[PDB]
């Protein structure tokens, strides 16, 4: 493989102009800047892109250590600039004191040359789409690919994690830094692994939190999910069962699950279901739950929602503002497009349609909650372009001086097994912190776990790393150990 260092250097001589980020409410309080990046690092004198950056700036100039680059989004499809805004509001004070926090939207979405393809609301849910039947899902997923092929064919070969890692190198040079620190979540942890593997001599301190497995690229991300979906739903049901008095579900795990399986049984036979008067289809009856299960702090919201879907009408006013934040508005399209483009642009998906039917039916049976939706046919199976480069070979020759991995032991979308595999692959330059009795996605700083916060802060501020992997407890667990 090739780094294309010459092309990167050519774009590292930029000096962006920063101003207040006044044109978007969520970004007020930050500076913004724009930066240029080649579409194809094999063609540095050819077509270019613009990336949108934001920055906070270290609050203690006399204690400034460097810049902390935020991975450009957590879950693939989300905006890195918005993640940066969330982080500026929640990182430890002393991190904000010693680091310029810099965030960005990666190529082809949000504030960075977004690509739009005329997707319908339902097609934006292509990832967790629950199938009517296999033949109908084939048509659905193939038709998503078609719309992206029609409108984005010219950039699809250049949607890759390796290109985003080169984009990071351009950002680093444009900031004038020899070394940068990095904080990433979910897909950002795969990007962090790739960028350090390629360019890790330029890493200072690296924190990866809620870990994508290195062996997932990229259908494994889907097919490994349903068992973790099942386990996370069962954990909630154990919590709900002990609270039968206050919630409307039963007093055993199975009873609460049966209650929920009843609302699925309905949507899967086209019988009507709503929660707040807002209607639920085959996919939403599942996706709303999955989305809630990204933090076990949401367990009461989920009790509220499942109760309202079974019996009631009213939602508690807390549950309303939290649902309306999530859905109610369609998912941001350029983020869906870039997600599609990267999942298929990094790696060639199986294209035989019968493998996917076999897998869907096997998974529908063994893991009913999300098995069909995850193991089934997906739009990358019909992708119009192949990857331009091999996938990055991650391994223990990673040149980063140190990498700290942070992982909730019971997290759903990025499970403990994934973090342990990343730890194995990166080798002795990495260390893994496991936070016990915690089913939460994005632990530091969002969960407020004292042990994780203290360990990560000690690393980022003082460079302290444990001699070997460590565990920290959850002093406020949602369910017994």
């Amino acid at each position: 493989p090739h780094l294309l260092t010459d092309a990167v250097r050519a774009f590292q001589a930029q000096s962006p102009v920063w101003r207040p980020a006044d044109d978007e409410e969520a970004l007020r309080g930050l500076e913004a800047a724009e930066l240029t990046v080649p579409l194809d690092y094999r063609a540095p004198a050819g077509r270019t892109l613009t990336l949108g950056l934001v920055r906070h700036r270290a609050t203690a100039p006399e204690r400034r250590r460097g810049v902390l680059l935020v991975g450009p989004g957590d879950d693939l499809g989300n905006r890195g600039t918005l993640l940066g805004a969330q982080l500026v509001g929640q990182l430890p004070k002393e991190v904000l004191a010693q680091y310029d926090v810099v965030a960005f939207d990666h190529r082809f979405m949000g504030r960075s040359s977004p690509v739009v393809c005329g997707l319908e609301p339902e097609e934006r849910f292509w990832v967790f789409h629950h199938p009517r039947d296999f033949d109908h899902e084939v048509r659905f997923q193939a038709n998503v690919a078609a719309k992206v092929a029609e409108h984005a064919l010219d950039i699809l070969p250049y949607a890759s994690s390796r290109n985003i890692a080169r984009d990071i190198e351009v950002i680093r040079g444009a900031l004038g830094e020899d070394r940068i620190s990095y904080l990433g979540y979910s897909y950002g942890t795969y990007l962090g692994a790739v960028w350090t593997q390629m360019f890790g001599e330029h890493a200072d301190r690296v924190v990866l939190d809620s870990i994508c497995s290195p062996d997932w690229v990229w259908r494994g991300l889907f097919t490994d999910f349903p068992p973790n979906g099942e386990r996370a739903l069962t954990r909630w049901a154990r919590w709900a069962a002990a609270r039968d008095a206050d919630l409307g579900l039963g007093a055993t795990d199975g009873a609460v699950r049966a209650a929920y399986d009843g609302v699925l049984a309905r949507v899967d036979t086209d019988r009507e279901v709503t929660v707040a008067g807002f209607p639920l289809d085959r996919t939403l009856a599942r996706l709303i739950v999955v989305g809630m299960l990204n933090s076990d702090r949401n367990y009461p919201f989920l009790g509220d929602i499942v109760r309202s879907a079974v019996h009631g009408g009213q939602l508690e006013p807390a549950t309303m503002g939290f649902l309306g934040q999530m859905f109610g508005q369609p998912k941001e399209e350029s983020g869906t497009v870039a997600q599609l483009a990267i999942l298929a642009g990094d790696w060639a998906w199986p294209r035989n349609v019968d493998l996917y039917e076999r897998d869907m039916e096997r998974a529908s049976r063994t893991h009913p909650f999300t098995g069909a939706a995850m193991a089934g046919i997906k739009a990358p199976a019909f992708w119009p372009v192949p990857p331009s480069e091999p996938v990055t070979r991650l391994g223990p020759d990673n040149p980063a001086d140190s990498i700290l991995l942070v992982q909730a032991a019971d997290d759903m979308s990025t499970p403990l097994a994934a973090a342990r595999r990343m730890r194995e692959v990166l080798g002795d330059t990495s260390r893994l912190l496991t936070v016990a009795d915690t089913a939460h996605h994005r632990v530091f700083p969002f969960y407020g776990n004292p042990g994780a916060d203290e360990l990560v802060t000690a690393y980022l501020v003082d460079g302290e790393l444990p001699a070997a992997d460590v565990t920290r407890p959850n002093p406020a667990p949602m369910v017994p150990t």
